[PDB]
């Protein structure tokens, strides 16, 4: 490794539109979405991912004004994942993750699955009463979803890059989410780069870890 | 292979406090923090990593009150990552970063070095002026840190739990951050579960894919 991964990996600047995932790889890019963890596994997420040229064309749309720089990343890829947070938090979501839990085999007892909901509303109530930052909480979650996912294609020898630059109002607009009760945060094609790719080339570059790290 | 790490990583809840990472092990996971992608590359992050006893003590006490059911998680591992994000993005770390950047090799000219800085100054200035929520902006990119680490140190063979179940107000005045000019998010102890570990054996649960993914 994962190491080599962490350090070879890049943010592909052009994608090779002759350049498919395998059907195989397009199943275990939705198992890296799936199976990222969360706070209290509440999964607070939606994923839209676009295979054919009709949809990625949808989510490319978004990529205009000032985000026109992005749209051949979006067009030319083969996937391309946007990652959606839940706008609100709401009690039957809360019942959805806390059953499914429960499906899984998880809870020995009704007591056990009584104290996991309970447990996972204190974090909810906080969030959202209390704080009143449920928004920005599951947001946060979804930004790691990414971060799990950009290591985890990476590791399974595709390319990809994350994208802010995008109109998310657009995005929203186009697929319904407002009322379907999510926005889009991020953007994710993956694929296989082309010569065009200038930064497949760059050497990475971090700032040193006696700036960013304390050891103690 | 990542999907297999994906699939049979959890959540450690309880750790061997015998068990320590290796030499490399401890370089590797400060290559994992390093390392990690972030929007323009900001790298809007500090991390603290303790490993002597006293340094997990007292990232420990932010384990205190509601929190105590993690502070044995803290105490018990081997190292404690403590993911920070900077308070605000000011022009002194932008060209930090910019500088950097040249240091490593990634502007032929003087032109591309410019170019550089003003994209960065224009996300930079999107956050900080228009949208006044720099700090949630640069704290997404932590996330995104986050979720590379845990499928990073899984894949190295290493247990953690992500933790937000502490209180940052104690860390960060344990560790005078806010006046270093960044605020405590997550605390992830690394090392190896003990037997206590009553996560280590449990069915992973994960909402279906007809919920949470469209395809188009
Ligand atoms: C952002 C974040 C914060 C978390 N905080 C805690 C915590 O404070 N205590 C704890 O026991 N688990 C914590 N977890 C563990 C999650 O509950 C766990 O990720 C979730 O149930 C999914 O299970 P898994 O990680 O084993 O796959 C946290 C996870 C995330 C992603
Ligand atoms: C239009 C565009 C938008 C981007 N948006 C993001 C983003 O939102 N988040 C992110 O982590 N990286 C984003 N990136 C890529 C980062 O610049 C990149 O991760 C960082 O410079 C480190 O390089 P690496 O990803 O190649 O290691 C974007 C790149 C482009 C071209
Ligand atoms: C269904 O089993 C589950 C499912 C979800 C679980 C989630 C959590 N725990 C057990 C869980 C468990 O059972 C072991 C332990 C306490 C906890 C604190 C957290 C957290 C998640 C959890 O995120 C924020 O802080």
């Amino acid at each position: 490794d994962i190491i080599s991964v962490a350090l070879k990996r890049h943010s592909t600047k052009a994608f090779d539109a002759s350049k498919k995932l395998t059907p195989e790889q397009a199943e275990q890019i939705k198992t890296l979405l799936q199976y990222s963890p969360s706070s209290t596994n509440s999964q607070p997420w939606h994923f839209i991912v676009a295979s054919t040229e009709e949809g990625k064309a949808r989510v490319a749309k978004s990529a205009a004004g000032n985000y026109v720089f992005n749209e051949r990343k979006m067009l030319d890829a083969s996937h391309v994942v946007v990652f959606c947070a839940k706008t609100a938090m709401d009690d039957v979501w809360l019942k959805l993750v806390v059953d499914q839990e429960d499906a899984d085999g998880r809870f020995a007892t009704p007591e056990a699955k009584a104290a996991n909901d309970k447990g996972r509303k204190f974090f909810a109530d906080m969030h959202r009463k209390d704080l009143h930052d449920d928004a920005e909480w599951m947001a946060k979650q979804v930004y790691l979803n990414v971060g799990n996912f950009l290591l985890g294609v990476a590791a399974l020898g595709l390319d990809a890059v994350p994208i802010e630059g995008f109109d998310a109002a657009i995005l929203d607009a186009e697929f319904g989410l407002k009322e379907k009760g999510y926005t889009s945060l991020v953007v994710v094609p993956v694929g296989h780069h082309s010569v065009e790719d200038f930064n497949a080339t760059l050497p990475k570059s971090r700032l040193p870890q006696n700036i960013t790290l304390t050891e103690v």
